[PDB]
């Protein structure tokens, strides 16, 4: 099954038996995609075990997979298991059950519901300034992911459940240890049903048994939880827990990690951090509380977040599974081949970005954003199955950037890893934690 | 009220009672703004009747009005009336209504939407080449405004509604004949010179259902858009308004559609006629432009989205023509509260105007400003260009929302036409071109040129 790409005339690295091309992951998913982006061109194919993975870079072919042929061919992602009861997760759901869950959780982040969340986040924006003021009056380098993780945990637990959880909070402690052995599932896809019918999972039982019991305590009979009960009156009780774990993890690990990526760039680029503080003071003088209209008005704030998401796409890749024999843009893709879109390799392609290594917010300016292909820059994906919490994540991260830059400035320390080396492992994280100096204003 | 600029120490022509400085418009908006820019300097003020109009020319002062203090101070334009139900149009909406309509219509011209419209425009390009070939085999000078307006009406009606109204031409198509008379602003006509100068005459006409647009063209466009709703039966301009309606009104949908139909017809065809006039009067520029198209698109290759963005000299010819002929001429903003920008106090109610025509021909910014030199916008010299002195589409949140669509439709026309034909002047070609001394930016005599095939 490894002579597939040799047959279709699609180039790619020579796979090893059983392992495939996984031994080339020693530098990471991103480094392997960039090396293959230069070695083989625009389209190459490699193997994750015996699972054939086809990488595409043509924007027209990307649009056909993500947007056009979504409900017809490229509907589901790579089968991920064993998950146990977490099979009902919208991020892992497939075919008809996904459309029911996607349409059930879509009204969670409308412009009206997002406008209601601004006063809720405005409360947590003050405790963030107060806790950072303690670490500002005392010369101590701040572990940013720590305090941002506490801020990111309160937002998603309040804007989705209405419950207040407020340094050793058992949620942040449990939600973080979903962070190895997967090396086997890529090589034993047949061991996935070995653990399904016999009920074995990959997620630790304690992080699920706690969250399953916490959602039941949350079931105090318009929120993200209130939508799932009104739609129940068909939604199951165990399916309700699976969607909460995805929202709790996405609201904590994604927002806080990107916020840590933004502060590092602003501290390592003083003129960029200064120009952003001046704009924030202009739109919001006297440290005025931010509103939904003032968040979208700050364009340089949007140009900074879009540039950081370009350099640091936490998802790195985009995966879709071809469910039947099709031919898109004059290229045949067999059934079962996982079509992959290297977001990291395309965000730093020298043939689409000038100086793709450096932090230049001028790329996303309204003067220059017309030269950016929306299918090359995909930090949240695209199509009907993109990031459903995209507008919620962009709002929460900007609310933290506004409320903090009004009161503090960020400078590098001695222990600040400059340049920031990304973790050579799996998910997109720095090797050493992001620590910076905080000075009051 | 005519002593406002005397109080603020701002220069300007002495106004007359009631009329103000309107009588200096005997040569037009452009000649008046250029005479004031040379006599009074960087900042001057005049009166459109009793309405004080402050003209600014400083790049930092223009950037503050158009970009910086947009949502807070300079958000709306001069009140234009009587318009009737057309007050809900995005170009005339004010404050929260415009902010709701602007975000509602911005996804119409994204990079993906414009790339979807290329195969649709490519269809009408072949019809344009065919009609230009009939008047080319026979030695007959062509009124470019006619053949480009029909092409501009085909493109904007299909890419925004999905309906094909003009077919094979049809030199008596109703849309072009009704849209060309939608609004013909003239000073020699009293009605406009009657208002403009006096604003205590707008609310009377509103209660009489009197509008600046004739009822014949509004009642037709009211039923034409209503007939243009065919669902159940793509995602275009019409599809965006209905999906956002499911709070958009029904008559508000026709209001925004009338603006898109007019802008797609008048702006695209008028600038194209200005471009072809410079190409015929400068065969070297037309030759050098034809060689670039043959290099990117050999053997008459069909133009695509990516190949259009590659032609630099095509972008340089369009930019220099838009410099010599800014169809908007002016950029006006209303100061809604007392402010002090760049060390200058501006009272509330004063209309801040940016003379785009006078700035595009300023000798202290452009070397030989009256000469057609596309080399000004070359990558060697484009860095020596201030983006707030050359504003053919405005700047800031309330700029031309159809800028990237207009630039594409004109280039897609220039490519497919120059691939097959060359343009030369005639006996009846007005050389030099005299601009209309009236209101809107048009030539006096229509641009007529001979069409030779290749
Ligand atoms: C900087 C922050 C975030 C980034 C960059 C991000 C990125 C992404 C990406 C790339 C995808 C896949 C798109 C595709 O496959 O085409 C995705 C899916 C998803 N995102 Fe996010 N995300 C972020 C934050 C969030 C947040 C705060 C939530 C809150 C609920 C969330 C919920 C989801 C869900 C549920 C999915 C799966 C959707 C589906 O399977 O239909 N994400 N995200
Ligand atoms: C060569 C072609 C065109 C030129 C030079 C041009 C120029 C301009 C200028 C200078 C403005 C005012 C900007 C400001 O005040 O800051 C404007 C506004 C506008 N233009 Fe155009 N335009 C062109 C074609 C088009 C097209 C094709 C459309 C299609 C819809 C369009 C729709 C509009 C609208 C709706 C506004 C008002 C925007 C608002 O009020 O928010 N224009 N145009
Ligand atoms: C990396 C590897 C090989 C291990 O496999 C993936 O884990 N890969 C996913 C498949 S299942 C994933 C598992 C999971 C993780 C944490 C908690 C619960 C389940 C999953 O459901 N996570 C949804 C998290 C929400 C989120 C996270 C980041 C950005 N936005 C939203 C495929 C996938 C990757 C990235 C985005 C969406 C889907
Ligand atoms: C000569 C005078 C007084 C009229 O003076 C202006 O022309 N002044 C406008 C004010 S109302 C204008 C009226 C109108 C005209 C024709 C059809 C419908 C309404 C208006 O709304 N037309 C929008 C047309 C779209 C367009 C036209 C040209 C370029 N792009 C887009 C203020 C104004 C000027 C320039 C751009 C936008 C607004």
């Amino acid at each position: 099954s490894h002579g597939l790409f040799k047959k279709l005339g699609i180039p790619g690295p020579t796979p090893l038996p059983f392992l495939g091309n996984i031994l080339s992951y020693h530098k990471g998913f991103c480094m392997f995609d960039m090396e293959c982006h230069k070695k083989y061109g625009k389209v190459w194919g490699f193997y994750d075990g015996q699972q054939p993975v086809l990488a595409i870079t043509d924007p027209d072919m990307i649009k056909t997979v993500l947007v056009k042929e979504c409900y017809s061919v490229f509907t589901n992602r790579r089968p991920f298991g064993p998950v146990g009861f977490m099979k009902s997760a919208i991020s892992i759901a497939e075919d008809e059950e996904w459309k029911r869950l996607r349409s059930l959780l879509s009204p969670t982040f409308t412009s009206g519901k997002l406008k209601e969340m601004v006063p809720i986040i405005a409360q947590y924006g003050d405790v963030l300034v107060r806790n950072l003021r303690r670490e500002a009056e005392t010369g101590k380098p701040v572990t940013l992911k720590d305090v941002f993780g506490a801020y990111s945990m309160d937002v998603i637990t309040s804007t989705s459940f209405g419950v207040n959880i407020d340094p050793q909070d058992p949620f942040v402690e449990n939600t973080k240890k979903l962070l190895p052995f997967f090396l086997s599932i890529t090589v034993f896809p047949f061991l996935i049903p070995i653990l399904e019918v016999l009920n074995i999972c990959v997620f630790p039982r304690e992080v699920t048994n706690f969250l399953r019991k916490s959602v039941k305590r949350m079931k105090e009979s318009v929120d993200f939880l209130q939508l799932m009960i009104d739609s129940q009156n068909a939604l199951s009780d165990l399916e309700l827990v699976a969607q909460s774990i995805i929202f709790i993890f996405a609201g904590y690990e994604t927002t806080s990690s990107v916020l840590s990526f933004i502060m590092y760039e602003l501290a390592t680029h003083p003129d960029v951090q200064q120009k952003l503080q001046e704009e924030i003071d202009a739109v919001l003088p006297n440290k005025a509380p931010p509103t939904y209209d003032t968040v979208l008005q700050m364009e340089y704030l949007d140009m900074v977040v879009n540039e950081t998401l370009r350099l640091f796409p936490i998802a790195m890749r985009l995966e879709r599974v071809c469910k039947k024999d099709v031919e898109i843009n004059g290229m045949f893709i067999p059934k079962g081949v996982v079509v992959m879109i290297p977001s990291y390799a395309l965000h730093r392609d020298p043939k689409y970005w000038t100086e793709p290594e450096k932090f230049l917010p001028e790329r996303f300016s309204k003067k220059n954003k017309d030269n950016i292909d929306p299918y090359i820059y995909t930090p949240f994906g695209s199509g009907p199955r993109n990031c459903i919490g995209m507008r919620f994540a962009l709002m929460n991260m900007k609310l933290a950037l506004i409320r903090v830059l009004q009161n503090f400035s960020f400078k590098p320390c001695k222990e600040t890893q400059i340049p920031l080396k990304l973790s050579l492992g799996g998910l997109l994280q720095p090797e050493k934690p992001v620590v910076l100096k905080v000075e009051s204003r």
